[PDB]
C-alpha cells in the first residue's frame, strides 16, 4: 500500500490568505486558498505559495483546522489567546521563512501531545512596522494546555532562554496572560 497511498494528516487544515484593502472591509478581505489532508498535498501547496520573505506589507497567512475560521469570534476562538513572536526586519531575513514553516510543522505534525487538541491554527503578519508569528490555542484559561505548547514552540523554534514569548487572550487583544 506505502507505494501509491498518499499519507494522511491527523486534521484537515485550512490555508488562508489576506491582503489589506481599505476599500473593504476586515472579513471581507479574507480568501481561502485551499484545503489539504495528506502530507503529500501539504508540500504540493507550500511549494507553489509565495514565502512569507515575498509577500507585501499588510498580507497574512493563516492555517486553521477545518471548521476554524481565522476570526476570533470563531467559536473555538473567543474563549483563548494566542503565543507571539515578534520579528524585526533583521528577523524577516533570516528568521521568517525557517519560523513560519516550522510553525506549519508543529501544527500538522501533532507536535504537542495530548494538548495539540488546543490548537486552533497559525498565524503570520507581515507588517512594515514588523512582522508577527502566533499560535492560535482554543481556551486561554487552561494552563497546562497553554504553556505546554508555550514551551514545545519556543523549543522547536530554537529561540534561547534569554528571549520570552508571552501568551495572550483574544479578549484582551480586542498584557501576557503567561510568558515562557
Ligand atoms: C482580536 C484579534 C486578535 C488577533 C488577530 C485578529 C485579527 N483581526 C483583525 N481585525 C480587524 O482589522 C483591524 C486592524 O487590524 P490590526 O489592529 O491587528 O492592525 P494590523 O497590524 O493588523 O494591521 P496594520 O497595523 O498594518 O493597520 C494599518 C491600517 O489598516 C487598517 N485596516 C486593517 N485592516 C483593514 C481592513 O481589512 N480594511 C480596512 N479598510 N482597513 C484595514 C488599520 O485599522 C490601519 O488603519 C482590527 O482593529 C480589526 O478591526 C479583526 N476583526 C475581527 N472582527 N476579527 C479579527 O479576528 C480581526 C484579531
Amino acid at each position: 500500500p506505502e507505494h501509491y497511498i498518499k499519507h494522511p494528516l491527523q486534521n484537515r487544515w485550512a490555508l488562508w490568505f489576506f491582503k489589506n484593502d481599505k476599500s473593504k472591509t476586515w472579513q471581507a478581505n479574507l480568501r481561502l486558498i485551499s484545503k489539504f489532508d495528506t502530507v503529500e498535498d501539504f508540500w504540493a501547496l507550500y511549494n507553489h505559495i509565495q514565502l512569507s520573505s515575498n509577500l507585501m506589507p499588510g498580507c497574512d497567512y493563516s492555517l486553521f483546522k477545518d471548521g476554524i475560521e481565522p476570526m476570533w469570534e470563531d467559536e473555538k476562538n473567543k474563549r483563548g489567546g494566542r503565543w507571539l513572536i515578534t520579528l524585526n526586519k533583521q528577523q524577516r531575513r533570516s528568521d521568517l521563512d525557517r519560523f513560519w514553516l516550522e510553525t506549519l510543522l508543529c501544527l500538522i505534525g501533532e507536535s504537542f501531545d495530548d494538548y495539540s487538541d488546543d490548537v486552533c491554527g497559525a498565524v503570520v503578519n507581515v507588517r512594515a512596522k514588523g512582522d508577527k508569528i502566533a499560535i492560535w490555542t482554543t481556551e486561554c484559561e487552561n494552563r497546562d494546555a497553554v504553556t505546554h505548547i508555550g514551551r514545545v514552540y519556543k523549543e522547536r523554534l530554537g529561540l534561547p532562554p534569554k528571549i520570552v514569548i508571552g501568551y495572550q487572550s483574544h479578549a484582551d487583544t480586542a498584557k501576557n496572560r503567561f510568558v515562557v
